[PDB]
């Protein structure tokens, strides 16, 4: 276990910050999620044999779409990595080891569309799961990586860590369901301005890791700019893909999937900041004081945006 993975000097640096890009390499993505766990949970939290076999099964099991892909994983992985290593004391050693694998996997198997066409589809997945359809896809994906021969990266945890893990890692994958973000926040919000939020009430604790999630997960629009803009492409990519899907079912789908209203991206962008994201990162700075740089960096898209609307760029 004398083995550590190092990064270069700039990685290294920018890795520490949450507005970190993991960059166009495909190849160091897994010593780049690996060099998160040792420092993030420890060089002995799993067997390396093990992880890296999990890692590449994983990304195996993630799909060549423009967004939901495994640069998705990682980047969700790192936001969450920044975040755990802001707020050292309030999480425990099986919290960390969860939500970074959780991170990873949050998305395994994404095909690009949403819950909503799943339905309107009528896809298998629908009728097995009729609430968080994709969420529970990606739990049942994620276990049955873990139950692969050599890929048990939990192991060496008792029968009850091993359970507690699963319960941490399934509650952060279902909150992944932007459906069930807005009554979190909604009572996270309560909680904290009544001034009855208590970490030490596990259903607390449990409504805070789901927002982490839902703010890992939206982290695209708190890049910098350029890394913001040319996230969006990728996103209204599978926008625009779900969109002409819907038309073949012979249903209109709302204007942010018609890739004949692409002059209405920019307000588009103005609603889900402000309807979503600000939100998010608001009630996450509070709750969890040191992720503000999430807040300010959300604000300042925000204001990209704007500019892009007032035709400045
Ligand atoms: C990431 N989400 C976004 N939706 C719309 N505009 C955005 N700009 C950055 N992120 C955006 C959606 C991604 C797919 C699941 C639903 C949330
Ligand atoms: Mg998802
Ligand atoms: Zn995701």
């Amino acid at each position: 276990g004398l083995m550590q993975f190092t990064l270069p000097v700039r990685l290294c640096k920018e890795i520490e910050l949450f507005h970190f890009d993991i960059g166009p390499f495909e190849n160091m993505w897994p010593g780049i999620f690996v060099y998160m766990v040792h420092r993030s949970c420890g060089t002995s939290c799993f067997e390396l044999e093990k992880l890296c076999r999990f890692i590449m099964s994983v990304k195996k099991n993630y799909r060549r779409v423009p967004y939901h892909n495994w640069k998705h994983a990682v980047t969700v992985a790192h936001c969450m990595y920044a975040i755990l290593q802001n707020n050292h004391t309030l999480f425990t050693d099986l919290e960390r080891k969860g939500l970074l694998i959780a991170c990873l996997c949050h998305d395994l198997d994404h095909r690009g569309f949403s819950n909503s066409y799943l339905q309107k589809f009528d896809h298998p997945l629908a009728a097995l799961y009729s609430t968080s359809t994709m969420e529970q896809h990606h739990f049942s994906q994620t276990v049955s990586i873990l139950q692969l021969e050599g890929h048990n990266i939990f192991s060496t945890l008792s029968s009850s860590e091993y359970e507690q893990v699963l319960e941490i890692i399934r509650k952060a994958i279902i909150a992944t369901d932007l459906a069930l973000y807005f009554g979190n926040r909604k009572q996270l919000e309560e909680m904290y301005q009544t001034g009855s939020l208590n970490l030490n009430n596990q259903s607390h604790r449990d409504r805070v890791i789901g927002l982490m999630m839902t703010a890992c997960d939206l982290c695209s629009v708190t890049k910098l700019w350029p890394v913001t803009k040319l996230t969006a492409n990728d996103i209204y990519a599978e926008f625009w893909a779900e969109g002409d899907e819907m038309k073949k079912l012979g249903i209109q789908p709302i204007p942010m999937m018609d890739r004949d209203k692409k002059d209405e991206v920019p307000q588009g962008q103005l609603g889900f900041y402000n309807a979503v994201a600000i939100p998010c990162y608001t009630t996450l700075t509070q709750i969890l004081p040191p992720t503000e740089p999430l807040l300010k960096a959300c604000r300042d898209n925000l204001s990209q945006w704007e500019k892009v609307i007032r035709g400045e760029e």
